[PDB]
């Protein structure tokens, strides 16, 4: 009886195994655009992905993860609210059963069809396992997906999903360039928060881009053909793998922009 996104094991249940679920800096949150303050001291974000080395794509029973070689400073996130250098380790998405839901963060209570998380760890903690124990261990770059025009840079992801339909399946996934998933603008909101799944550790600087990317109906439909279950188990479609908005509590969301 492991955590998941069903009626009996979903987000309202997680606090029983992970009491930090009701903590002081939980993610995601609603971004009230009128209450977020412009912080003219925030530096522009630095996204250096030109040497990014993708290795593998994995269905972990909760989402699919595209994993990167993070054994050197290849793909890094710096500037914005961050002190130091954060190394890209993996990306994944959260998505809905319908185009009207799927994102974890909301903007004035608006839900997007999906949300991309580019996950980075602080290189002063040496490994991701150490970083998740620190209040400034991770920086997650969050990008909203809306349904409209196709995102050409996503199609290589969409087309390998047949090969990792069920929990525990992995496939080689080399030479994938995550710059193809970025919107034009790097305008962002930032706040201190948490992992959005168990173990819900309060180790994340969230950096949420204002500008969504557009993906096609056919592209998101392929996300929705994935399975939460293992091979040879009854089919349960991988949909609505998103946690809802958590209380902001004693936090301010800052904007990089007016
Ligand atoms: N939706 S998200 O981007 O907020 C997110 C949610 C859950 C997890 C991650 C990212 C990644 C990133 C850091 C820890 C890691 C993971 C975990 C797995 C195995 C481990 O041994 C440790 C950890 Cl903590 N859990
Ligand atoms: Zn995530």
């Amino acid at each position: 009886h492991h955590w998941g996104y069903g009626k009996h094991n979903g987000p309202e249940h997680w606090h029983k195994d992970f009491p930090i679920a009701k903590g002081e800096r939980q993610s995601p949150v609603d971004i009230d655009t009128h209450t977020a303050k412009y912080d003219p001291s925030l530096k522009p974000l630095s996204v250096s992905y030109d040497q990014a080395t993708s290795l593998r794509i994995l269905n972990n029973g909760h989402a699919f993860n595209v994993e990167f070689d993070d054994s050197q400073d290849k793909a890094v996130l710096k500037g914005g609210p961050l002190d130091g250098t954060y190394r890209l380790i993996q990306f994944h998405f959260h998505w809905g059963s319908l185009d009207g839901q799927g994102s974890e963060h909301t903007v004035d209570k608006k839900k997007y069809a999906a949300e991309l998380h580019l996950v980075h760890w602080n290189t002063k903690y040496g490994d991701f396992g150490k970083a998740v124990q620190q209040p400034d261990g991770l920086a997650v770059l969050g990008i909203f997906l809306k349904v409209g025009s196709a995102k050409p840079g996503l199609q290589k992801v969409v087309d390998v999903l047949d090969s990792i339909k069920t929990k525990g399946k992995s496939a080689d996934f080399t030479n994938f360039d995550p710059r193809g998933l970025l919107p034009e603008s790097l305008d962002y909101w930032t706040y201190p928060g948490s992992l959005t799944t168990p173990p819900l550790l309060e180790c994340v600087t969230w950096i949420v881009l204002k500008e969504p990317i557009s993906v096609s109906s056919e592209q998101v439909l392929k996300f929705r053909k994935l399975n939460f279950n293992g091979e040879g188990e009854p089919e349960e479609l991988m949909v609505d793998n998103w946690r809802p908005a958590q209380p902001l509590k004693n936090r301010q969301i800052k904007a990089s922009f007016k």
